[PDB]
């Protein structure tokens, strides 16, 4: 029968492995386990037979090892995985062929520079990525590399060196989170088709520019942090974007608001109203904004100047 | 109504906020939340508002922050809070007053100097107990402190300061894990009472003693971890031990081995049959070991020389 390896904990389909400094995945596990919890040891790999007879698995803690090479598919045996935790350990790709029931894929802090599209395709139960703090440029992620993910909801690539936002994402996005990153500008292509974006962070650039027409490409778009950045301008298009209510703009570089940058000349109904708008720490101060250029805001508490 | 923090993911009861240098413990989640992950910001005290309206919660992970105080009861709202997670963090003492429906605490590697017995008083449904990675010294646990634990199963404390195994610790536990301290004798006071304890890992201590009459305060022992330690002789008590099934002696200072260390002089068929006698990395060689000792061992591959 299996085993309970010394020291850990094996109660009611967990089995709990962390902080033992263990150097390998434990074999002969119930073969019931849900949760396999083997956060802070000192696993240096994934190899072929690690994974054997965890046929009802939904989770997979590895945070917090040495990780830095996992065999292609040694995941795929792992036929009823939702959540795969791999941050904090020193992976310098993704893993191929990860199991198709997938939901969860964190990678903070890992060393990965490459991310390829055939990672990601046929993972169409993926809904959230994590992916940030990591060495990878933009040059490091295939175009369309997370295309293959058609019910992708949220992805998150912050703190690496990235410096546009990676290209032929996901339809189906309705969270796009960049913040802290080395992007320098806001271009339309990018967002093309994103008809689904709710929020979009891209707090802590070096974003100089919106290109025009950035904006209606998320024609529903809620939410936009672009504090802590290089603006010198108000991005365009907000007058006429119908959905935006929350636009954080602070710590940038915006020395003047034109009547029309938040509202458009005539109140227009179909417009979501303002809810947050945030300008403080901008050479722009409170007296150099024609009162009019809020008109469409009407709780006086959403604009922080 | 609740609000979901940016960049984090609320679905299903959980609320996903880790990897996102959070400097405190967000407000305002959903009511019904079960599992709140705040793994990896940089949380620095946890105040008393911090935990009112989670009154479903039965996880909280705050894992690798930068916790460095506490309030008391400021887990007291968590009515339902079954695991709390607070390794990684800068904790110099555990915190006092968490809720009574407490089934597992961890909190290793932290500061921990001081473990009153008063933070345990009334965790009666304590089944697992993590302390290890702290700088305590024995002088720093108060006698008994463990005692309030009438369901304790498991301890571990291990990579620390302690010299000695502590006194007065719950007769409910079946495993004592303190590996990797440097503990320098087994008495077999710290072991009175102990009748369902079935591990007992003493491995990576400083050991070079056995009390005699230890082993027997815990009779239904089955699995003795005594390997890279000092120990000078086996310790006493194995052959009229009648539950003893694992003894692992590798790494230390043996340098003999008599006919009766392991066996009683006639077979007792009431005594549990050793499946697994570890002894190789001692001055005793094969050669100096009279073929009788392990007479009542009748798996030979149990015996590792
Ligand atoms: C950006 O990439 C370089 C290697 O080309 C690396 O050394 C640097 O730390 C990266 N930035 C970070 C911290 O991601
Ligand atoms: C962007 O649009 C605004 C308003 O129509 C215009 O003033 C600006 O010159 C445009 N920028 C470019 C580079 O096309
Ligand atoms: C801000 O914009 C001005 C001109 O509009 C320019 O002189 C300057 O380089 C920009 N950046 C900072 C950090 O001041
Ligand atoms: C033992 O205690 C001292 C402080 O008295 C500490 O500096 C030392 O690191 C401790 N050992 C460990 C690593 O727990
Ligand atoms: C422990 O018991 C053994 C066997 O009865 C005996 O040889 C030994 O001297 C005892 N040690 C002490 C210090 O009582
Ligand atoms: C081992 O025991 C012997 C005497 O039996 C002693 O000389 C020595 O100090 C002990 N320790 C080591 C590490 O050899």
């Amino acid at each position: 029968g299996p085993v309970c390896p010394f020291r850990c904990q094996c109660h009611l389909r967990v089995v709990q492995c962390s902080d033992l400094g263990l150097e390998k995945v434990p074999k002969d596990l119930p073969p019931d386990t849900a949760l396999l919890d083997l956060q802070n040891n000192k696993i240096t790999e994934i190899k072929d037979g690690d994974f054997k007879n965890l046929k009802n698995l939904h989770t997979l803690i590895l945070i917090n090892n040495k990780i830095s090479k996992i065999s292609p598919g040694a995941f795929a045996p792992l036929v009823k995985l939702e959540r795969l935790y791999l941050s904090k350990n020193q992976l310098k790709e993704l893993p191929e062929k990860m199991p198709k029931t997938l939901q969860e894929l964190r990678v903070h802090e890992n060393e990965i520079t490459k991310v390829r599209k055939s990672v990601f395709n046929g993972l169409n139960q993926m809904i959230v990525v994590e992916l940030g703090t990591n060495p990878l440029k933009s040059s490091g992620i295939e175009n369309g590399a997370f295309q293959g993910m058609k019910k992708l909801s949220y992805i998150r690539i912050a703190d690496t060196n990235i410096t546009t936002i990676p290209q032929g994402l996901p339809p189906s996005l309705t969270e796009l989170h960049l913040d802290g990153n080395k992007i320098t500008k806001v271009d339309a292509a990018s967002l093309k088709g994103l008809n689904n974006l709710a929020k979009l962070g891209l707090s802590f650039n070096s974003i100089s520019a919106v290109d025009n027409g950035s904006l209606a490409n998320t024609p529903h778009l809620r939410e936009l942090h672009l504090n802590n950045n290089k603006l010198v301008k108000v991005p365009g298009g907000l007058a006429d974007h119908k959905y935006i209510q929350v636009v954080y703009l602070h710590n940038n570089n915006i020395s003047a608001i034109g009547s029309n940058d938040f509202c458009p000349p005539g109140y227009n109904t179909k417009k979501a109203s303002y809810s947050g708008v945030s300008l403080f720490s901008n050479p722009v101060q409170y007296w150099e904004i024609q009162p009019s250029t809020f008109r469409c805001v009407y709780v006086r508490a959403a604009v922080q100047l």
